Parts: C-alpha cells; sequence; structure tokens
C-alpha cells in the first residue's frame, strides 16, 4: 500500500456516510496506521465505527477547545514518536446560517463560529501538530466546497469560511513547507452525510451536480476519500497549496 | 460629476494618506454627498481631515459594535432619505497576527478578531444599510489585498481575513442584488499609509510591487480612488461580485 | 467628459447593436476623439453607422491580413500623431466551431482560425498601434466572455480561443507596460448584438444569465461601452492584465 | 499496482529526463501496459529508451499532422481492444517566440504554430482515441505550466498557447465526460529537460523557484509521473476538467 506505516490522524468521522470514513477506508487499505477524534459525546458511537479500522487511539476533540486540541496531541504523542498526516474533515455553523438570503441570516456570533471550527481548526491542528510531523514528508489536508469560490444559496455563511478555509490552508502550506509538510484541500462535490441535512438547498445542489457535470454524477467518498489518501503519500511530495475538486468535474463548466 | 447628487458614506477615514481620502477626494470632484465615520477619539481628526468635502455627517462607528452599525444608520436616515453607496475601507487584526511564521503566531482569537473587524463588519454595514439603499443602483465598495488570493510573509492571519472579506462581498453581492445593490471589492497594490506600519515587511512588498509589475510602479490613493468612484456610478450598473485590482498590473504576472 | 481629447480607435462596429456601438457612444459622451475600422464589404454600412460619432477617420482592416493592420496604422499616422487607446471589439470562429459535442465539432484550421481573428489579432494591432502610444498613458481593451474560464455547451472553440484571448492581454499587458500602456480585458455577459445569432446557444444563454445573476438582468451595450470607455481613461491608470466582468454578477455565483 | 491492467498511451518521451519519462516509469511501475509515439528520426532513440517498460507498440506520430494521429489509433486498434489513457506531454513553438519582449517577438505564424501543436493537438488526440477510451473509466492528461495563468517574462506566446490548452482540456472534459472520461492536466513546476534549453531564462525560473516555494526546492519527474499516473487510475475518477500543481507550491504564493 502506498500509505504503508504512515501514522495518520483522522478527524470528522461520525458516521459510515461520512467522508471521513471514506478516507478511512482508503487509507486503511494503502497500510495506513490510523488515530480518530470525536466530539464529546459521540465517544461510543465513533469507537465501535472506526474499530474496523484496528485505530492506534480513539481520543476526544472539541476543536471548539484548545485545551482538547493540545491535550489531543499529548496523549497521540504517547501512542506515537511522529505523525505522518492530519485529515481536517470537520465543518460547524448555526443552522440558522445555512438558510435564505444570506443578509437576513448572517450575524456577528454564527460568522465567528463558522469561522472558529470551520476555518479556524486547521490552523490550531497545524500549531501543536507540527513538532510530531516536522521533517518527514508529513501532509495535511482540508475538506472544502466550491461555496467558498463561489457564492450560492443557502450555504450562505459557511461558503465565507470554507473561503477563510481555503486561504488557512495557503498560508498554512507557506509557514510549514520549511519542515517538509505539504498542506492541501480537497474541494468534494454534493455528498449525502449527516451533515449535508443541515443544508436547506442539499437534495436540489446534489440533483444538480449530477446534471450538469460532465461527468453526469455525483461523487461519493471513495472518490474523495482515494484522493486524501493521495494527498498523504510520497507520490504527492511537489504538491501544496492546491485545491483538489473531486466533484465530477462541476467546478471546470458555467451553464447546463 | 458621475457622482452627482450620489450619498455616499465613507468608512476608514483615518489620515492625509489614507485610502479613504484618495477615494473621498474623487467622489468630491465627482459631485457626491459624502459622510464619514470614525472610531475611539478620532472624531476631531475624522472632522478637520474631511471639512473641505463639505460631509453631510461625520458620525461615530467602531465595527466591533453591532449597536453603533444600527445608530450610524438611524442617525444617516435623519439626514438622507436614501443610501447610494458604502465604502469600507477598514481592517484590522492585532499586531502579533501580522509578523513571522502563521503558524508560530496563528491565534484563536486574532483570528476571531481579524475576521470580524476586517470581514463580517462588510456584512454587517450591509444588513443596517439594506433598506437605505433598496432600489436606487445603490452600490458598496470594500477594500481588499493580494494577500487573499494568495499567501505571502508576513500578511498571515490579515490574508485569512481578506479571503473571507472576498467571499463575503460575493455573497453579500448574491443577497443584495435583487435590490439593484451593487457589490465589489478593489485589491489595491502596497501604499503608504498608516496601517501599512503594522505590516513588518512593507517597505519590502513597496519596493517589490514597483520591480516587479508591468507598469514598473506603485500605486496611489487617486488611483484607488477614482477606481473606488467608478464602482459607485451609474456606468458599472453591470458589475457586481467583481473583484479589481488596483496594482499597477503586479496581480497578472509570475516572477521578475 | 473623462476622455477629453484622447485619440481612440474603435474595431468591430458593424450595427448599433454592437458592443463597439455602446463604446462608441460611451467614449464620444466622454469627449473622445474616434476613428473606426470596417471589414472590407461593410464599409459604407459602417461608414454611415460611425458618422454621428465624428470620426477623425474610418478605415479598412480586416485583422486575418497583416498587410491591412501595417497599413491602418500607416494611415491613422497620417491624422494622428500619437494614439491614446485601441478597442479591441472582434472575435470569429466557422459557424461549425459553435454547435453541438466540442470534440465531434472542433477542426485544426476552425481552432487556427478561431485563434487567429479572435486572440493574436489583439496582440497584432498591440505590435504595429505600439508606436503611436508611447509614453501617454495609453490603454488597449478587449472583448471576452466567460466561456474562457469555464467550458459551457455550444461556445466550444471560441471559448478556447477566448482563454488565449486573455492570456495574450496579460503577455501584452507585461510587454508594453514599460511603456505605460496599459492592457485590460471586459468580460461581457450576454448581448443580443449581430454575432450573438451564430452561437447556438444565445437564446438560452441570455434567458439563464437573468435568471442565475445576482442583479437578476441581462448587461446591456451602454454598462459594457461605460466599462470599457473607463479603462482607457486616467482613472484607469493603476489597471493593467485585468479582466472586468460586466455581467450583472453572472461570474461570481454557482447554482441559481 | 493501481493502474494495474490499463492500456495506456504516452507521448513526449523523447530522452531520459523528459517528464513522459517521469510518467512512463510511475505507470510501469503501477502494472500499466505502455505505448509510445516519437516524431522524426528519433524512432531508434525513443525505442532504446522505453524497451524497459515492455510497450506494447512504438509508433510515429508528429501531432503538426491530422493523418498520423489518425493512423495512430488504427495500429493501436490492432494490439489493444480499448484505450484507459492518452498522456499528452508535447508542445512547441518556434524559438524567436521564446526570447525577449512579447510584443517584439510575436509573429502570426509562430502564434498559430504554438497553438496547433502545444493546444489544438490535444484535443485531435481526444477526437481519434474518443472511440477506444468510451465507456471503461478512460482519463487523458496534458501537461501545461504556470505560464497559462501569469504573464512572465520569456515565455511568451508558449505562455499564451498553453492557456489555450488549458481551457481546451475543460471543453474536452466537458465533451467526453458523457463517455465516463476525465480529462485534467498537471501544472508541472520547472524541470531541466531537452525542451528547457529553449526557455531563455529557464535556470531564472528554476532558481526562483526553489528559493520561493513554500517546499524551498524544485519538483522532479517523479513527483510529476506519479500524480500523471493518479490521474490515469480508478482513485481519480471524481477528477475531471481540473489543473493539479506539481511546483512544490510555487502556484500558492506570492513573494519571497
Ligand atoms: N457532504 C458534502 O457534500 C461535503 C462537500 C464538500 C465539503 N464537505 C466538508 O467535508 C467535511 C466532512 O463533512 P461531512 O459532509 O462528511 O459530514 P459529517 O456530518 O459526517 O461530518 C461532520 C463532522 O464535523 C465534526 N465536527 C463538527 N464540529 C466539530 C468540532 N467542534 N470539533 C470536532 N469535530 C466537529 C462532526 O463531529 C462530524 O464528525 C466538512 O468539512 C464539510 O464541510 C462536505
Ligand atoms: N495600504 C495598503 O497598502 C493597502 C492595500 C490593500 C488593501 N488595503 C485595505 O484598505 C483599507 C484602508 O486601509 P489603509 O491602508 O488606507 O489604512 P488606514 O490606516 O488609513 O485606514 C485603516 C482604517 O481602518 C479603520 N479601523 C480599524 N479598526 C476599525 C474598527 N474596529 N472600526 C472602524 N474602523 C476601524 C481605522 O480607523 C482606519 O481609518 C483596509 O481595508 C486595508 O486592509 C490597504
Ligand atoms: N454579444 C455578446 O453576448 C458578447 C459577450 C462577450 C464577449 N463578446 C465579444 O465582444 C466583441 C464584439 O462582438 P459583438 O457581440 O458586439 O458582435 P458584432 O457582430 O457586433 O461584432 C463582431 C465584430 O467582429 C468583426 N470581425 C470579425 N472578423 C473580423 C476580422 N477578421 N477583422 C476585423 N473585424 C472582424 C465584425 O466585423 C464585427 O464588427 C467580440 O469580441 C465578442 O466575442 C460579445
Ligand atoms: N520542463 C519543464 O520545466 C516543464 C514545466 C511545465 C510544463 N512542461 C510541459 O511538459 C511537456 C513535456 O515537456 P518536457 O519538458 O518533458 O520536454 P521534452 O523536450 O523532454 O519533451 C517535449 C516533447 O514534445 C514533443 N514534440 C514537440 N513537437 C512535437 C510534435 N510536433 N509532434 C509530436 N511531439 C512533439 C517532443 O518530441 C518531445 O518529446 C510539455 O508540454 C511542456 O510544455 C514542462
Ligand atoms: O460543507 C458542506 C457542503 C455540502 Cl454540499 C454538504 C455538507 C457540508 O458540510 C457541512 C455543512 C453544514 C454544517 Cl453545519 C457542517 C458541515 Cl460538516
Ligand atoms: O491590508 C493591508 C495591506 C497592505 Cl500591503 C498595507 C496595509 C493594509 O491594511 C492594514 C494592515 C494591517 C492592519 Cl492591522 C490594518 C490595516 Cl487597515
Ligand atoms: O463571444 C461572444 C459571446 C456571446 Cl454570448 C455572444 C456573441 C459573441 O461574439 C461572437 C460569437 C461568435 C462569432 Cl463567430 C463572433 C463573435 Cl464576435
Ligand atoms: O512548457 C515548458 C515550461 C518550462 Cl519552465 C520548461 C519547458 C517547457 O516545455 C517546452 C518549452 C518550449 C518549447 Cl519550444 C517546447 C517545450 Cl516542450
Amino acid at each position: 500500500g502506498f500509505l504503508a506505516g504512515k501514522k495518520i490522524l483522522i478527524t470528522g468521522l461520525l458516521s459510515n456516510k461520512s467522508i471521513a470514513y471514506g478516507i478511512a477506508k482508503a487509507m486503511h487499505r494503502e497500510g495506513a496506521e490510523l488515530a480518530f477524534t470525536y466530539v464529546g459525546q459521540f465517544k461510543d458511537r465513533v469507537e465501535k465505527l472506526c474499530a474496523e479500522f484496528n485505530p492506534a487511539a480513539v481520543l476526544p476533540c472539541d476543536v471548539i477547545s484548545d485545551q482538547e486540541i493540545k491535550d489531543l496531541f499529548v496523549e497521540l504523542g504517547k501512542v506515537w514518536d511522529g505523525l505522518d498526516a492530519i485529515v481536517h474533515s470537520i465543518a460547524f455553523a448555526p443552522r440558522d446560517q445555512l438558510e435564505g438570503n444570506f443578509i437576513d441570516c448572517v450575524t456577528r456570533e454564527g460568522f465567528s463560529i463558522a469561522h472558529d471550527i470551520s476555518a479556524y481548526s486547521f490552523a490550531a491542528l497545524a500549531k501543536e501538530g507540527r513538532s510530531m510531523m516536522k521533517n518527514r514528508n508529513a501532509s495535511m489536508v482540508a475538506l472544502t466546497y466550491i461555496g467558498a469560490e463561489k457564492a450560492m444559496p443557502s450555504y450562505n455563511t459557511m461558503g465565507v469560511a470554507k473561503a477563510s478555509l481555503e486561504a488557512t490552508v495557503r498560508y498554512t502550506a507557506l509557514a510549514l513547507g520549511e519542515d517538509g509538510i505539504k498542506v492541501n484541500a480537497v474541494s468534494a462535490g454534493p455528498i449525502k452525510t449527516l451533515a449535508a441535512s443541515g443544508i436547506s438547498n442539499f437534495k436540489k445542489m446534489l440533483d444538480y451536480n449530477a446534471m450538469v457535470s460532465p461527468l453526469k454524477k455525483n461523487v461519493d467518498i471513495m472518490e474523495v476519500g482515494n484522493t486524501v489518501a493521495f494527498l498523504c503519500s510520497d507520490m504527492a511530495t511537489g504538491i501544496t497549496g492546491e485545491v483538489v475538486h473531486v466533484d465530477a468535474g462541476y467546478h471546470c463548466v458555467s451553464m447546463g
């Protein structure tokens, strides 16, 4: 496997529909040694779910908290000497930020929170994980959406938070490059996950991608997972600060 | 004047050198009726600066506060029947967010504050000004910088907040379009302003720009101001969600 | 007028529906001294049409021919000492390049011809006009379409030619910057012109822009013309290598 | 191997240092069955180079000729029941198009030739290969360069042709998508190849890249080859119309 022996932390695994689940399946297939995080109460749920990946550790991490993130790496460091990659597959904005007219709905705190969790958390993981990642062709990958690049209905302040995220990925790539850490993002097309039901427009978005996309289909978590996997491999060491669209080609067309 | 009669609110006027000053000069030349905001204790400084423009109002507004933004437009509603444009020329991030390695310097709070004042404040002005701007070919312009698009040394968290601001400009353009309101940004090249002091490598950027850009020069506040004035005129009613680079062409080249 | 006394050459004027016609109206309004080109047989047609703009010259120029382009500037130079701007508002691809599946329809020669006329002609005009434009804040503007940036049905090899054009604009901006010549493009939304009937998809494209665009409308030749006018003014001397979308905001959104 | 069984045609193999050589090494390692084309008198040189790959066929194809491209696929149809991928790793422009000021150097013919071989030839391969690639998760990859996106010294007409090639990649992706064929490009950083000799400022670009890019290094043909191999694999079936930068992050930064 092209990830054989690599030590990789996966965030955001919630159900077997999660993009993180596809990433896990892909990386496990390729020989990676995998660890996982969960938020507070989903402990036993995620614990059962990720067992099938022979995890080196399953640890709590609500990225809201500087403490939990710091402790995540303290505990992870009791299990692993160093770390090969961090996979960031997590976002959040209050529900009222994801419906209706953007200007009607947006609020100062919702904006703040969407950004705190969906964008800042990526650089926070980088900050704490850096020491374990130093000097080993380490990698980071974040999940984003085309809502960052173009305005669209519903996605609203999450769209704005994704743009912050993509920029954070670029600045993170610049900052950590000297340590041989590559930092990239996968821009995934619409996939029916738990988080997706939180988007007003989702059924429409999903249907629309299939019709308009060049490949005339929706993507799945294995296409996404496989791409994230590659981006944590030695084959991808020339790639950094990049956004790769895994969206059946939706990003390259206009009209349809 | 191609702004004759138009009622425009200008934020960010701090000194003789502010970009907002160039904007003000340009719009006053073009027949605009102007209002200005100030923060903190700069009431006298700003009144003195903007006196030559015969402003209708010089009002307090620290965009950290929702109430002040709300009261700004209530007071404005007392001198003006309606608003033609809002010029957003305001940004802030704590000094420790603008020096050294991005991952070293980044903090949750500094991230939050940068986004809150540099980006959220644009949508906040849009939210409270919206009713006065409805249905008169109204306009909004924000000031951004190429650090939103590309990572660069030192700009760090502001770079990320600027990416957030540009996405906010797009979603705002989408949200306000049905009201005939166009929403755009001007991406200015480095100009020597008071804020530029907070950029550790600023003299670097300025000299680099002049040497590398096609027009082999630095831009000035009138170049930026004229462009902002244009983007508030009836000539630009076909343009929204756009970012216009006023940077002597720096944006279009690679190497020099 | 903000173009008062400026000497500007306009190409592509064919009917009073032409984008070039809007550009002419706008620049004449702003005090510009205007000259025009035509292709071979449209001589008397264009001659009648542009009379209303008090043209300094109306000259033949089929950009297919290196000879006619060279002679255009020889004759123009008998009338004007120097030249302030060139407006390129011309494109062509064989009809069979603009219908159906791109791969089915595209041909080596059609590709060549689309590029020769729609892209190369811009740099050819720059090459010959340069000497008259030297050292006077001169300008060039080309018309493009979003078909360059994104693949779309029908537009096909014209889309590919527009991408070449936009790149030619950037390389031209780099090359001529040292002479103080600024070089930009306006990316216009769909407008019902003569050339438009040559596009299979046009009615659909037109209708689709109105529904999806933030400003919920189609643009007109005066919005486009006014923007081109501004881009040939002293107000725009900080702008070069830029593409400005005048498309009611279509470019910034996804879905609708 | 993640290309096991896949039948892939590789163009552009000229030497030990060609990018096509890195691509070939990577795909042979991953289980691909390979074929190669050559131009002119390099039949013996290429057969000798690609012998270790146990190619199914080493065939003549100068992409200036439609007939040769047509006959290529007829001959290929004699060894293979179907084609899984085409690697386009080929460009050309006359030397006088790659030195000095772009406007000084550009000619109609040099423009035409650059586009014809560097860009049109990609769609031409797509046209004639299409029937063998139908409905097998087939793939196309072209090699491009950041000179398509930004203007830079010397690259000149090739820069423009590369912009044309990237648009062709998008329209081809749109056209071939219904056939399950994904179409992408790899944007490689400067690598020391035979062609690089024709770039007057190449040692400039190479040293600049290593100093300025986040990973503080130059890319190599295996980094590019691995990525191209990935883009021909079943793992990448969610990706089309994409451009992936394999440039040590150069694309994402500004200043250094
Ligand atoms: N589903 C899609 O169509 C799609 C498309 C593009 C991008 N993405 C992105 O992919 C990622 C995965 O989302 P998903 O769609 O698989 O949904 P999901 O519901 O499976 O995953 C959402 C994850 O975010 C985690 N999360 C939320 N707040 C957190 C916090 N404070 N700390 C730690 N974890 C937190 C949740 O536990 C959950 O595991 C997200 O970044 C999402 O924005 C999803
Ligand atoms: N100077 C440059 O090179 C340059 C380049 C690109 C973009 N910009 C942007 O242009 C804008 C104007 O900046 P400038 O360079 O003219 O500097 P400046 O220092 O003259 O103006 C900055 C303004 O931001 C205002 N501000 C800061 N915090 C505020 C708050 N909380 N509430 C209300 N106002 C607040 C300040 O009062 C000040 O007037 C900024 O958005 C800046 O990021 C500047
Ligand atoms: N109509 C639209 O929706 C639209 C949208 C975006 C961009 N554009 C671009 O704007 C420009 C103006 O086109 P238009 O739509 O106003 O159509 P139009 O039919 O009025 O103009 C087409 C012009 O190109 C000229 N032309 C063609 N071949 C020529 C040659 N070999 N030499 C000299 N002139 C030649 C024709 O004479 C004509 O004047 C074109 O570049 C077009 O691609 C048009
Ligand atoms: N070397 C770099 O730094 C770099 C960077 C970015 C992109 N690229 C691109 O990668 C590709 C491979 O180039 P390379 O750098 O490995 O150089 P190379 O000289 O090894 O390969 C160039 C190939 O183009 C082929 N070619 C030229 N004209 C042809 C024609 N008419 N018909 C068929 N084949 C023809 C040549 O035979 C040769 O094998 C090119 O598209 C190039 O533009 C190279
Ligand atoms: O970013 C997404 C994009 C799409 Cl199309 C579907 C789901 C996405 O992911 C989320 C959306 C909203 C919230 Cl609150 C949390 C997450 Cl993880
Ligand atoms: O965005 C800017 C970009 C440049 Cl090149 C120069 C000044 C800028 O403006 C700021 C920079 C830092 C802070 Cl704290 C506040 C402001 Cl207004
Ligand atoms: O580029 C265009 C885009 C649109 Cl939506 C409409 C018209 C356009 O202009 C042309 C289209 C085809 C040919 Cl043959 C010539 C020209 Cl001038
Ligand atoms: O595109 C390239 C970019 C770089 Cl940095 C180096 C080599 C490249 O490839 C070429 C450059 C010029 C010619 Cl004539 C032919 C080819 Cl294949």
